[PDB]
């Protein structure tokens, strides 16, 4: 009831970390569509995903009948993340063992980047998406031209994935060296945050390592969005980027899939600041 | 920057506790008066004072140009409590050693109640106070008839005291067995919360052990408020009630005064559920 026994939770050297994030335009999409339960899940997912990149298990979370529908989603999001419930914004508190806190300072050139699939746009890029959908003469309750089994609104309102459960096992085992929750600004803006402001290291991202999900292929064509713009606006099907040493890449991938997260090798660390893209001319085929 | 090293903070067996409280009508008083910096301090004081009763040091706190003035008060309140900043409502997170968490289960009949003076009404009872002031033909910017050196508004807007600093030393030394932050409902509603719902123990409060502060003597007369009503509505000059064993009463009092809190013996624990008052006919003289 508000108090958490950290030792009973398994922590003998706990470090407290705090995360915060918001939703934004996706709420306007939930309004115009009528269903708001997902945006409550998004507010939790975004907040707790910002904790897991540091290796922390979430503990607390804090943030009209519209408000009633969202609060039910927040509840569903906490149950999926495993934390206690206390333009939108959320705040979560988590804990991580001192020896397991991320990112580590052992990151070097040659380390491998892994990618976790996203459920969709998550909670970023909806201002542009709405424009592309409208100019294509579509409405939220139309059948999605890329997924005939669902409507445009439902596909866009798909809740942000919660990456707490599938990552904690590898965090406890020291399989990961750093992570980046892919939110606004795509790969270009998010991945560099793993390194220091004056770090000589960056990443090389192989955009041919996977096939673009259908929703992004459609948005890319319907909106005449060039590949270099896609990777700077949307998550492009990747919800989380994780850096791991080469000798641990197999174990990390096995752990992620064991916990139900589709993962693959998407790039590598190199001695060049920023994000460098391979196959920009093939991205989207 | 959002992360707290609990071991570095001195905790080898930390327990996390969460506190929450609001201000309420005192904000309307700040509006009608023009100065809102104090209500920001109140929102912090109330939240952190609900943590200290459990023995916990506050760590995090979270909650128009009116909003600008209050945020400055919240800042001033966090600096006084020592926590990091993240009808109003606040939420604070604190930490306490397992062996120091309060209340203890060793409370028994014969233990002594100590009282800490309040700065004024703190954050409760302003609906009735406003009525009494108005019917007395006074306004917020009139000179307080009980304190000629200040105005009615300033005296009523006095910020709630922060009891973190003067209590932590005694919490670490195990001098206290339990506390009750006196908020709404006066002694009658707050003190019983220290015990279990089915506890056979209560308290005997000696209302002749101290002189009522001038503001309460005035409100008691101006508003024709009977003593049994005072102790069920206002804090009556006592911001915190603390239970201590008889053999530790001297040490506790010495510790509280050493840290600048005027404290005195106000009652004792006895085998009778509820709050029992002594000297109700003398209260206010």
């Amino acid at each position: 009831g508000g108090a958490f026994d950290l030792a009973k939770a398994g922590y003998k050297d706990p470090i407290l970390v705090s995360g915060t994030d918001g939703v934004g335009t996706k709420l306007r999409v939930a309004l115009d569509h009528g269903k708001h339960n997902t945006v409550g899940i998004d507010l939790v997912a975004m907040s707790v995903n910002d904790l897991i990149v540091q290796g922390a298990e979430p503990l607390y979370f804090l943030d009209v009948p519209v408000a009633a529908d969202v609060i039910t989603g927040i509840a569903e999001g906490c149950l999926q993340a495993g934390c206690a419930l206390i333009d939108l914004a959320g705040f979560a508190v988590g804990v991580v063992e001192r020896a397991q806190i991320l990112p580590t300072p052992d990151i070097a050139s040659g380390d491998v980047l892994l990618a976790l699939s996203s459920s969709g746009p998550h909670s970023n890029g909806f201002s542009l998406i709405r424009k592309i959908v409208s100019l294509s003469n579509l409405s939220l309750h139309d059948t999605a031209p890329w997924d005939k089994n669902t409507s445009v609104g439902d596909a866009l309102l798909t809740p942000t994935k919660v990456y707490i459960k599938p990552l904690l096992p590898g965090i406890k085992s020291g399989l990961y060296k750093g992570m980046s929750h892919i939110t606004g600004g795509g790969f270009t803006e998010n991945i560099p945050r793993i390194f220091s402001s004056a770090s000589n290291l960056g990443v090389k991202l192989d955009l041919t390592s996977y096939s673009l999900p259908a929703i992004w292929k459609w948005l890319m064509r319907a909106g005449n969005v060039e590949a270099k713009e896609m990777v700077r606006t949307f998550n492009c099907g990747v919800g989380m980027i994780i850096i791991v040493a080469k000798d641990k890449a197999d174990a990390a991938l096995s752990s992620l899939k064991e916990n139900g997260e589709e993962a693959w090798v998407i790039g590598e660390v190199q001695e060049k600041k920023g994000v460098e893209y391979v196959g920009l001319d093939k991205f989207g085929l």
